[PDB]
C-alpha cells in the first residue's frame, strides 16, 4: 500500500485475543512499510503486548484506550466485572483515540482490523469511509453458533434450556446441550458479553471480509454456511504457521527436561492465560500427578504454594515441572509429551493439532465446551474429564485412556493428518496461506 493509507487495529484486551491479533497485523505490516498500523487495546494489555524490544516494526503503533473503570473502582467480587464495564463503554472508548491517531497522522482510516467481537466496527468503517476487517480468534463452529443465534433460540423451548433434550444447531456436527453452548447463545443473553456476540453475528455480513485464525480443513460444512453468510471468509490460521511472534522462551529449561526423557511419556498441562481449577480439583490434579508416575510439565499461574501444597512441591520436583509461564508451542512440538491436559482455548488447540499431540479437555468458559466436541466427536483427536471436572477418579481416567496401548494412539494418528492438511494449507499453494494474501491485499489498499 500506499503512505496515505492508515490501518486501525481494535483488539479485545480479555483472554488469549488481543495477542493472536497483534500477530496477524506484525505479519501484515512487514508486507506493507509505507502503509501506518495504528494498535488500539487498554493500557495494560498494551503493556504486555509492546514490552518486546526490536520487536518495534517501526510502522506499528500503539494507543491506549480507557478501560471503562470509573474513579477509584476497586476489584469487588467476579472477575467479570471489569469485563462487562470495558464492553459497556468500548464503542466511544475505542473512537475518542482512533480520533487522536487521526489527528496526529493527519491520515485518515482507510481500514478498520478488528477483533470480531467489536461488531460496531461496521458502523465505525462506515463513518470514516473505511473498510471493515474482522477477525474470530476462535473455530469455525462456534462463529457460526453465533451467526446462529436467533434460529437456536427459535428452535429452543423449556426443555433444551434445562438440558434435558438436545439442539441440531450444526451441520456435521452432534447434537447439543445447553450447557455445551457458549454462555449467552441461549442464557443470559441479557448481560453485556452475550449482547455483544449476538449483535457481531449479526452485523458481520456488512464487513469487506471475515478473517478467521483457522484452517478450512477445520470444519468443512461449517465454514460453508459461514462463507454463504458473508461477503468474503478468509481462513488465515492456524497462526502459529502463518504469523511471526517470538516467545521461544524456556527460562526453565523445559525442552532440555524434555530431551532428557523419552517420546509420548510427559503430560503438558495448561489451562489458559486466566484460568486455574477450583480448589478440590487442584488438589485432585496435583495428588493425581504423584500417584500415577507419568512425568509432567505444568503451567500454574505464577503462584506456586499460594494454592499448590508445599510437600507436593519439593516431592514431585524430581518426576515433573510447574513454571508460571511455559513455552508452550515448542513443548507441544516436543516428541517427549504425550498428553496435552487443557481447557481447549482455540489458540491452545490450533497449537496442538500443529504439533500432534492428543489431548484432555476440562473446559470451563466460552466456547470451550464447543470445542471439546469438536475434538472429542468430530476430529476425534481428544477426549474430554468426566463430568468436566477434576476428580482423581476423572483425571487418571482421561491419563490412563489417552496414555493406553489403543485409543491414544489412534487420536494421536488422526491429529497427525490434520497436522499434515495444516502444514499444507500454509505452503504458498494452500487455501490458508492464499486467504492472507488476499487479506493482505484489502488491508492495505
Ligand atoms: O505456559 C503457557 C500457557 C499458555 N500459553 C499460551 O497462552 C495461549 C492460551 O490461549 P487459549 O485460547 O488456549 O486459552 P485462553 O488464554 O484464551 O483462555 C496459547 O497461545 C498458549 O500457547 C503459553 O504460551 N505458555
Amino acid at each position: 500500500g500506499n503512505n496515505l493509507l492508515h490501518v486501525a487495529v481494535l483488539a479485545f484486551p480479555f483472554g488469549t485475543h488481543a495477542a493472536p491479533l497483534l500477530s496477524l497485523v506484525k505479519k501484515i505490516a512487514t508486507e506493507a512499510p509505507k502503509v501506518t498500523f495504528s494498535f488500539f487495546c487498554t493500557t495494560t494489555t498494551n503493556d504486555t503486548l509492546f514490552s518486546r524490544s526490536n520487536e518495534f516494526l517501526p510502522n506499528i503503533k500503539y494507543y491506549n484506550v480507557h478501560d471503562g473503570l470509573p474513579k477509584g473502582y476497586v476489584s469487588s467480587g467476579n472477575p467479570r466485572e471489569p469485563i462487562f464495564l470495558f464492553i459497556k463503554a468500548m464503542q466511544e472508548n475505542f473512537k475518542h483515540v482512533i480520533d487522536e491517531a487521526v489527528a496526529e497522522t493527519g491520515k485518515n482510516i482507510t481500514c478498520l482490523v478488528t477483533d470480531a467481537f467489536f461488531w460496531f466496527g461496521a458502523d465505525l468503517a462506515e463513518e470514516m469511509h473505511a473498510k471493515w476487517v474482522p477477525l474470530w480468534t476462535a473455530g469455525p463452529h462456534s462463529l457460526l453458533t453465533h451467526v446462529y443465534t436467533d434460529l437456536i433460540r427459535e428452535k429452543t423451548g423449556s426443555k433444551e434450556v434445562h438440558d434435558v433434550k438436545s439442539i441440531d444447531v450444526l451441520p456435521g456436527f452432534p447434537e447439543l446441550k445447553a450447557s455445551d453452548l457458549p454462555e449467552g447463545v441461549i442464557k443470559d443473553i441479557d448481560v453485556p458479553f452475550a449482547t455483544m456476540l449476538h449483535k457481531m453475528g449479526l452485523e458481520l455480513p456488512r464487513a469487506n471480509a471475515v478473517a478467521i485464525n483457522s484452517f478450512a480443513t477445520i470444519h468443512p460444512l461449517i465454514e460453508n454456511e459461514l462463507n454463504s453468510k458473508f461477503k468474503l471468509l478468509l481462513n488465515v490460521g492456524p497462526f502459529n504457521l502463518t504469523t511471526p511472534q517470538r516467545k521461544v522462551s524456556d527460562e526453565h529449561g523445559c525442552l532440555e527436561w524434555l530431551d532428557q526423557h523419552e517420546n509420548s511419556s510427559v503430560v503438558y498441562i495448561s489451562f489458559g492465560s486466566v484460568v486455574t481449577p477450583p480448589p478440590h480439583e487442584l488438589t485432585a490434579l496435583a495428588e493425581s500427578l504423584e500417584e500415577c508416575g507419568f512425568p509432567f510439565i505444568w503451567s500454574f499461574r505464577g503462584d506456586p504454594k499460594e494454592k499448590l501444597p508445599k510437600g507436593f512441591l519439593e516431592r514431585t520436583k524430581t518426576k515433573g515441572k510447574i513454571v508460571a509461564w511455559a513455552p508452550q508451542v515448542e513443548i507441544l512440538k516436543h516428541s517427549s509429551v504425550g498428553v496435552f491436559l487443557t481447557h481447549s482455548g482455540w489458540n491452545s488447540v490450533l497449537e496442538c493439532i500443529v504439533g500432534g499431540v492428543p489431548m484432555i479437555s476440562r473446559p470451563f468458559f466460552g466456547d470451550q465446551g464447543l470445542n471439546t466436541i469438536l475434538t472429542e466427536s468430530v476430529l476425534e483427536i481428544g477426549v474430554g474429564v468426566d463430568n468436566g471436572v477434576l476428580t482423581k477418579e476423572s483425571i487418571k481416567k482421561a491419563l490412563e485412556l489417552t496414555m493406553s496401548s489403543e485409543k491414544g494412539g489412534i487420536m494421536r494418528q488422526k491429529i497427525v493428518k490434520l497436522k499434515e492438511s495444516a502444514f499444507k494449507a500454509v505452503e504458498q499453494n494452500g487455501t490458508s496461506a492464499m486467504d492472507f494474501t488476499t487479506l493482505i491485499q484489502i488491508v492495505t489498499s
